């Protein structure tokens, strides 16, 4: 189905073969213990299936606290570095700036993750076509007053798209991601879940980002803990609406779902 | 979407609202032992959300032992008086007997759940149509050669509607089962999942039982205590592709990847 592999430098990902696990790697306090913990955490990650290891922190996370620029920096590149060569698997970068998004390829990261999709600093997009690198963009906005949540989703969406592409990012590095648990209430959430196949129209890969979030718990009446079951169907969802890659925590778990719908669907 | 509900004597069940889960219960060697562990095994699994509880034993499973006609009763009767009483839900006891389906209403059974749907004898099919109680029929054959899957298996399935009809079973109580892992290859049964949204032309509910089967096994190099996640995935594509119930073991997790499903579809 999709005429290209994804390219990253040292290490190629195909999109027709099977669904591409993220795992998630949270780092909130360059200490030995916190960089040995994250490390620890990737190998395990690594060993249970992840096909990329995805590294943010508290900034992009509920809080949403606006930490400082060159903070941002000293604990998220001695993380890249010590993963990058301890783990061979390919490195995304969680950050919605430009500044932190250099340091981390330089360091070693290989992939974008940009959660406001190029509309918090567009530089950052400048700094994808300068080192050819994937990048992702989900869909966000500072609002959530929608017209029409799909019909908004894609328009947003290809805001995006719009400014990538303008910078010099090639298609080919282009990845969109619906942005679910961002603005967005919970019925908008289970809404983008049902019309998921809607972003295939605009011809690239989709990621999936709904492990364990909150509108998991408003189904379900369950807290984060419990929350795998539900992370669970909304990955089944998602790989049968036609998502190549999913975010996910519990590696493990959802390696084997992923890998039953694949054979299902006939991926 | 069903202008009716699934009545049966004191339960009704309702076939709009949310996904049926139909807990397993295995009854292998009237002793007290055997009956209490069945009735702690059935709270058990109330307790964790099941809908339906399932009553068979080592015939109707591989193996397929042809064990003898009076020894079923004396089995499974028991059982069901114990679990009738004890647990406030409808019970479905699993055979292709119609002497032993019969005792099994008269014992209290509530669904009549033939893994041969009234081929191997007819007899039972009357058997429901005088009780007035819903009856599953299962695609299964003797045989697995195939012209072509789906379409064998809707008029296998269609031939067992004949058979039911006849006998004056009306339209409400039927529900039909697309048998997973039986007279299937593991390549089979995966064509079925993928395509089972095709059995709902015949206006029936849909009852799916792939619970920790080999296929999933075959998928995904793992033995029987290792198939929840695959099970999983099973589940949520059946519900997608809409399915009525579905026949588990895991009580607990498939309820709430039901209860998330059914959120995100629309159910
Ligand atoms: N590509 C991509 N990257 C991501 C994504 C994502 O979905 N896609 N999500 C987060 C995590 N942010 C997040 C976590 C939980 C929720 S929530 O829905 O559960 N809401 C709340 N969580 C805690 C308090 S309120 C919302 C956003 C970080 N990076
Ligand atoms: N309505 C309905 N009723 C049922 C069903 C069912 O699917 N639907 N399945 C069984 C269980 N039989 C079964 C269990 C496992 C497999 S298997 O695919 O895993 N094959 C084998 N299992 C053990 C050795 S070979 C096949 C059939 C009993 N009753």
């Amino acid at each position: 189905k999709w005429d290209y592999d994804l390219r990253c430098g040292e290490y190629t990902l195909n999109l027709n073969e099977k669904t591409l696990i993220m795992g998630i790697l949270n780092v909130t306090p360059g200490s030995y213990n916190e960089v040995d913990a994250a490390v620890r955490h990737a190998k395990e990650m690594r060993d249970e299936g992840a096909h990329i290891i995805d590294i943010g922190g508290e900034s992009t996370r509920p809080g949403f606290a606006k930490v400082s620029v060159e903070e941002e920096i000293k604990r998220v590149v001695p993380m890249i570095q010590a993963v990058s060569k301890e783990v061979k698997l390919p490195i995304s970068i969680d950050t919605y700036k430009a500044e932190v998004a250099k340091q981390a390829i330089e360091a070693g990261a290989h992939i974008i993750n940009d959660i406001w999709g190029a509309k918090a600093e567009p530089k950052i997009a400048e700094v994808a076509a300068h080192y050819d690198v994937p990048i992702i963009l989900m869909h966000n906005r500072d609002n959530m007053n929608y017209r029409n949540l799909m019909a908004d989703m894609i328009a947003d969406l290809y805001d995006s798209i719009k400014i990538a592409k303008d910078a010099g990012v090639r298609d080919e590095n282009i990845i969109l991601d619906p942005g679910i648990g961002f603005a967005k209430t919970p019925e908008q959430n289970l809404e983008a879940m049902r019309n998921l196949e809607q972003l295939n129209v605009l011809g690239y890969p989709v990621l999936l980002g709904t492990s364990r979030k909150s509108f998991i718990g408003h189904v379900l009446d369950l807290p984060v803990e419990e929350r795998l079951e539900g992370t669970g169907a909304t990955v089944c969802l998602g790989i049968e609406k036609g998502c190549e890659f999913v975010r996910v925590h519990d590696v493990k778990e959802m390696s084997r779902m992923a890998k039953m719908m694949d054979a299902m669907i006939g991926k």
